[PDB]
């Protein structure tokens, strides 16, 4: 049985896309992507009222396994969407004008596995040939500066950057539908944690991006949105030193696609639970982060 105020396993959030799609057939439909190293369907729920040519704003989450919170958002995003359409005036907005995508679990394989058997786990998990190493880290395997800095070439090492950019079925799914959407998404949002932070590029390199001033005020007014309600305090900045060097980052890679608001989210909390956020912060972590998805939504209303 699926909730929002706890965390679901795979067989329950899977089962969940395909009945919030049956019930709101006028503001979501679903697809699969691709599969994963495992044979798992990627699953992507495409939000809003259908009109012609809409731009859209593309959000994933469950890149990494064991930060569950993460998961837990999409889904409670997504509910949020479809009980709130026609009734709180931005939502409704947002819907008519855009498609929000949301692909709610990336790395599926990892994700079961961290309900199975290692909750600490957080790569994906396919083989790597010539040792029994597990796994690569899907952040590390976009194709921008590529395994450069920040990434390990050790298959054993947690930020294994892989045989190739876009080694993993799964990177290469997204990267795939990313690549043959240009033309509608205007940003790309992807949520971690832990850590109360909002990031922009870059972190495979120390520059910043050509909209450098535009991204760190949107994220410094973000950041204030989310505070309002219970009083946590996000930080924010590039990658690279707001949390260290890392290259092969989808954030970076989908900016340099074009997509000019690219934004990776850190959520709740800054360590005293990590990545074992309880299920009674869920409800509250989610709240305040919808105040920060939703000022950066509005705010892409204005470059369409
Ligand atoms: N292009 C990027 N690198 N973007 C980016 C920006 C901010 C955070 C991150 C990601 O961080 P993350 O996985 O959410 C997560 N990091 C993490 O688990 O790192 C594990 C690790 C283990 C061994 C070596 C190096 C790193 C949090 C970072 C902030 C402190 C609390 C843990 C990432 O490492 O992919 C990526
Ligand atoms: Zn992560």
């Amino acid at each position: 049985g699926h909730s929002y105020e706890k965390y679901n396993n795979w067989e329950t959030i899977e089962a969940w896309t395909k009945q919030v799609t049956s019930e709101n057939p006028d503001l979501i439909s679903r697809t699969a992507i691709g599969t994963t190293f495992l044979g798992n369907n990627i699953y992507l729920l495409k939000v809003g009222k259908p009109g012609p040519n809409k731009p859209a704003i593309f959000m994933d989450c469950g890149f990494h396994a064991r930060e569950w919170i993460s998961h837990a958002f999409c889904q409670w995003f997504v509910r949020e969407a479809v009980l709130t359409y026609g009734y709180e005036s931005h939502m409704t907005e947002f819907l008519n004008k855009l498609d929000f995508y949301v692909l709610p679990v990336l790395n599926i394989d990892g994700y079961i596995y961290t309900w199975t058997k290692n909750r600490m786990w957080r790569k994906t998990r396919s083989t790597n040939a010539g040792t029994t190493c597990i796994g690569t880290d899907p952040n590390r395997n976009f194709d921008a500066g590529w395994c450069t800095t920040g990434a390990s070439t050790d298959p054993c090492d947690e930020t294994y950057c892989g045989s190739a950019a876009e080694s993993e079925k799964e990177t290469k799914a997204l990267a795939d539908f990313i690549r043959n959407n240009l033309s509608s998404i205007k940003a790309y949002l992807t949520i971690h944690s832990y850590s109360q932070m909002i990031l922009y590029p870059y972190s495979y390199d120390y520059k910043l991006p050509e909209n450098n001033a535009e991204l760190n005020n949107l994220a410094k007014a973000a950041v204030k949105e989310l505070a309002t309600l219970y009083g946590t305090k996000y930080t924010y900045g590039p990658g690279a030193t707001t949390i260290y060097p890392a290259a092969g980052g989808s954030d970076d890679w989908a900016y340099d696609q074009g997509i000019k608001y690219s934004f990776t989210f850190e959520l709740r909390d800054k360590g005293r639970y990590g990545f074992i956020l309880p299920e009674s912060q869920i409800q509250a972590t989610c709240e305040e982060t919808m105040l920060a998805i939703k000022y950066v939504t509005n705010y892409v209303l204005g470059h369409l």
